[PDB]
């Protein structure tokens, strides 16, 4: 019965989105140019340990405009899309809800297995299906975020050459380091690793590595652990990358902090005929930089054939372990908002039955080959909150706001037609700020909103998409970050303490980056238009357009003109159009600021804000309602002028603009 | 085929009552301006421990009449409204009927839980995948209560400020104290809490603060003890707030009297996937205010989610558990009783099983933040014990009179017009007296004095109507509070145990306090019609509808002229009845004597009752009979002229005057 | 003499389409706003000549 999602379902199912592989492939390999320090700059010698928690691998993008028929030159303009280097945050939660996590069917390893057991004599008790079903069932999804952690410090230790490495696995098994002492790869305030040199378990009787090891023999009794068994032919038992794998992947499970050591342990079970090559653990520089290349290569291997040669929900896990380290910054004042609330995969321990006799599939284009595995994996997450910023902001900018009087009247209390009715609210200061999770969770949910989001994510991923679906909405569902009023200064990457107030106390909840990123990558767009060629504007429509309500970002004109005109272009006079008594225009800017307008002026002195060419604060929500006001120019017909504007920014995809929208 | 009914009903239907937001709106946010004990003056400093049960923050409001034609001006009075704000009282009960008590419904805690108590749990219990044995009953009532009297303690600390401080935590603990000396606060003859210092309860294996905790891991068992069970994810359990405000809700739970403890056992206890955190035990000086105000908070947080995000039963909890300390004082001298029949909630020991984990809602003004919510809840009753007033009285009077040698089979005698066949009953003094649940319930099932309730509390609170409906009928079934013969002085909050008397040896059961607040407040009133503005007046048939079994209240064409010099302005003569018979005439007041009229004579010395000025008792039944008899005016005109009356007091509503009545017009 | 306790201003109760505010401008330039029920006296607040 809506008609406005009728018409946005049309358009979405006319104009296909763009679909992940596009993304994907566009970023395999991308060289990145500056690995500056967020606020300042590049020091002379680069330090011997990660320990400034502001470093960022920026990708440049920069857009100029110009005023057609006119002899103005606005400076160049910078899309600064900034992506978290050196920072820790937790990305894991055992909380679920009914589709969040899956579980892997064991079709095609038990079979294998049964007839493994009866080949080689081996006494079992009980067929193999029930005690699967019952005893142990099939949740790989650990091993994968594991994985994904370890390329994580491979990437960011690389990027950001220490001055003097030593290897992947020599700042990683911490040799050579202090009780107290922090791994050399995280060495910061509030860091989320453990500390001091990592010790092996004991070497017992049987032993794979760092796990254990059972061996099935002919006429004997044979009686499977309590984790996981991962059945393997006994040529491999012996290699020596897949042992590197196995230790490589223990030594990252115990520099996770050490209360998550507790709660999911890395228990695994090699099970064969060989006999039991027992632990080796490396000691002194013994893993060379081709061992652990070739090591990575078989524990992907591995990795890819438990997951029945999935290579989907195994790249989105293995990225989902990634974001521990790299994040994609915000854009704006108070940011950090959408991103902190869409983070979290829920998760079980891992246990179940696996088999792996040789490789199937041989995935072309594996993560761990990018060019740089973190860009790539931060950019999917990126894509993941452009969408949802897209569907959030449907219905306009959801505004959260700070007024001492907040019992004494309810909402649309400030907020005129500007702010859809049903999108504002507030709270007193006496009590401390809310919870983010409050407001989020009553947005997703609405019809509208949900019956969207689900095409969306359908079309970008396609027959994955429920998981990731069903994920998201789990994550914004729990999370625990509060709506703090103060500012972050878009010139750091952790909020600084003393940080001044926000713009009026009023926090808008919608954005997180501009939408020009969302309309070069293809996907779906929010109702901005795409600054793209060239545009005719109208002044006084526009302009007029404005005091509606509406966002200036979806003003051409005005930006354009913001300080070279507009002073001597149009003017701004009460209306006097009938014989009743003559009013006082007044307009409402966003702090409740009623400002009358009683003998006109240019427009320059009666209103007034900064000039960042054309890229401004696209929801910034500058004027709430005005009433009583008329524009006139005065210059003789050459307020209608065209402009032309250039984005060339470095990723752009195939799709360039071909994405849905709402107000083409 | 009741026409004063359906007259009601469609006056109401014309104006609604005024929900509550308005009052809550109104009271919120205003402190009180001088607080005293209710007989006498406060002291230079106040004592170490609230000792004296009479305190109570008091509420000016005054009426002026004015009019020209008087001798001379007449004095203001003080109706002023008070609340106990010391004494305490029970308030739970474990009896019940249909609608008192509800469970909630989990369906929205069942799913995540067995989703988490299934993955984690050692896989050689079995797989549970049923989702039906998870069936206990959802009975979320006593935390709540609790919370509400931990409110109440907090701003009974802060109204009557004592002259050495102690930290709200250290006084409700009380670690400084004696072998069995009462707490800091709640230290006089009526009060009613368990003394001595709080004793942690014990050292055990697994602790998560004051109640039991139990882990689900692969090398560990799973057994669901039998109390409350609140799953939380091991992010809060092992949060700071979080265990202060459990150490706060026992702390307070143990100072309930010692029996009522023993009825119903803080049994919640919590679930969890990580380590037990170790009791912390505070003492001495560990929380403070401020830790005290955040804790209170994630408490609020936690006990709405519970819930199913109601808030507006929780809030009804709320209410009645911080009612047990604050509560509105009666104005009448005879004895306040009306209130002590309808404060009861009736109660469960608390079971279920709660999930944890975020917020789900925001609640812009909980009550536990609004600047003494002790006053904003004991109004929030007020509001409710004055509706019952109004119904009650809809009809009559409803007097309860004392006679010696009364009839022990029927107590129904008539007194008179001004009195319905149905009210009216009287009973031998000598014998130990009434229950008043006899009367009460009689009054409350009748099909008018309950539609009336119906529509007005359905207009008062909306969609949340008949829980509190159906519990007020609960609490009047049973109610061992009984009639006496006493007074309470207007400056007392119990009866003094000595020998006040009643005037006349009777008793009016229907009155707690004057209309002319529940006027102000725009809630439904009735009889008595209102005293704020301009009014014509016409003492020649204002009095004749006085003797005919009317109420002075009514009647202020002559409250105002009582003793200015009503005298020399109207003559009572027997009756000038031209034809069968001079038969003379008499009035019967509210005690038994007929002393009666013969010839003409001033009225003032044959009534000559007491004048307050303009608030008398409105429902008194100064006179129940009279015949034969004429009012005669002495004067031209002077008997038909105008009257102003102002009344200003501070809780004026949003709707004052806009609320609906069935007073004469 | 009391006029307070006489009359309230309110914003609006427009029964349908948007619940906003409502505010006067007096001499000077300042547009003080007025947005629950309350007492007149001090929302205006004039100075008192008599008549």
């Amino acid at each position: 019965s809506n008609p406005r999602l009728t018409k946005v379902l049309d358009e979405m199912s006319k104009k296909p989105c763009v679909n992940i592989n596009e993304i994907r492939k566009m970023i395999r390999n991308f060289q990145p140019q500056f690995i500056q320090p967020r606020n300042g700059n590049r020091p002379n010698a680069q330090p011997r340990t990660v320990d400034s928690f502001e470093w960022v691998v920026r990708i440049q993008s920069t857009v100029e405009t110009q005023l057609l028929g006119a002899t103005n030159t606005v400076p160049q303009q910078t899309l600064n899309l900034d992506i978290s280097f050196t920072d820790d945050s937790t990305t894991i939660t055992p909380a679920s809800i009914p589709g969040s996590i899956s579980m892997l069917d064991n079709s095609r390893h038990i079979p294998a297995i049964q007839s493994m057991i009866q080949n080689f004599k081996a006494r079992y008790l009980g067929s193999l299906q029930d005690t699967a079903q019952l005893q142990s069932p099939q949740y790989p999804q650990l091993l994968a975020y594991l994985f994904g952690q370890l390329i994580a410090i491979k990437d960011r230790l690389d990027l950001f050459r220490p001055s003097n490495p030593l290897s992947l696995a020599d700042a990683l098994f911490g040799f050579t380091l202090a009780q107290n002492a922090r791994p050399r790869y995280d060495d910061h305030r509030h860091a989320k690793a453990c500390q001091g040199p990592l010790v092996i378990p004991a070497a017992t009787n049987s032993d794979c590595g760092p796990c254990g090891f059972v061996q099935i023999n002919a006429n004997q009794g044979l009686t499977l652990p309590l984790g996981a068994c991962l059945f393997v032919n006994p040529e491999t038992v012996n290699d020596q990358s897949f042992q590197d794998f196995l230790w490589l992947i223990f030594a990252t499970h115990h520099r996770m902090p050490n209360q998550m050591q507790n709660n999911w342990p890395f228990s695994l079970n090699i099970v064969s005929t060989c006999a039991a090559p027992g632990r080796q653990a490396p000691h002194a520089g013994e893993l060379t930089d081709e061992r652990v290349r070739l090591a990575l290569d078989t524990g992907h291997r591995i990795l890819l054939s438990m997951f029945n040669d999935d290579e989907e929900t195994l790249r989105y896990y293995q990225r989902k372990g990634i974001e521990t380290m790299f994040r994609p910054c915000c854009f704006y004042t108070e940011g950090g908002l959408l991103r902190k609330a869409t983070r979290y995969v829920s998760m079980v321990p891992l246990n179940g039955l696996y088999y792996y006799n040789g490789a199937t599939s041989y995935v072309v284009s594996p993560i761990h080959t990018d060019a740089h595995p973190g860009i790539t994996a931060a950019i999917e997450s990126f894509v993941d909150i452009m969408v949802l910023q897209a569907v959030f902001s449907f219905s306009g900018p959801k505004v959260v706001a700070a007024k001492v009087n907040a019992s004494q009247i309810d909402a649309a209390m400030v907020f005129g037609p500007a702010v859809a009715e049903g999108d504002g609210f507030v709270y007193d200061p006496l009590r401390p700020a809310p919870p983010l999770s409050a407001f989020y969770t009553e947005f997703i949910h609405r019809p509208a909103e949900q019956r969207i989001f689900q095409m969306a994510m359908s079309q970008i991923y396609g027959s994955h998409a429920p998981l990731i679906i069903a994920n998201v909405i789990n994550s914004i569902h729990n999370c625990k970050t509060k709506i703090v009023n103060n500012k972050l200064r878009a010139t750091f990457v952790r909020r600084p303490p003393g940080a001044p107030h926000l713009k009026a106390d009023t926090a808008i909840i919608n954005r997180f980056h501009d939408p020009e990123l969302a309309y070069a990558l293809g996907i779906l767009a929010d109702g901005i238009a795409p600054l793209d060629g060239s545009h005719e504007y109208n002044v006084l429509d526009e302009l007029d357009y404005l005091f509606n309500g509406g966002d200036i970002r979806n003003c051409f004109g005005l930006n354009a003109l913001n300080t070279r005109g507009l002073g001597q272009i149009v003017h701004i006079r009460p209306k006097r159009e009938p014989g009743k008594r003559p009013r006082r225009g007044f307009y409402t800017t966003l702090d409740g600021q009623v400002h009358p307008v009683t003998q006109d002026a240019p427009l320059d002195e009666i209103y007034h804000w900064r000039d960042h060419g054309n890229l401004t604060r696209p929801y910034s929500c500058h004027i709430l309602d005005s009433q009583g006001l008329e524009f006139a120019d005065v210059s003789n017909g050459r307020s209608r002028g065209k402009i032309l504007v250039v984005v060339n920014s470095p990723l752009k995809t195939c799709a360039a603009y071909q994405g849905p929208s709402f107000a083409p």
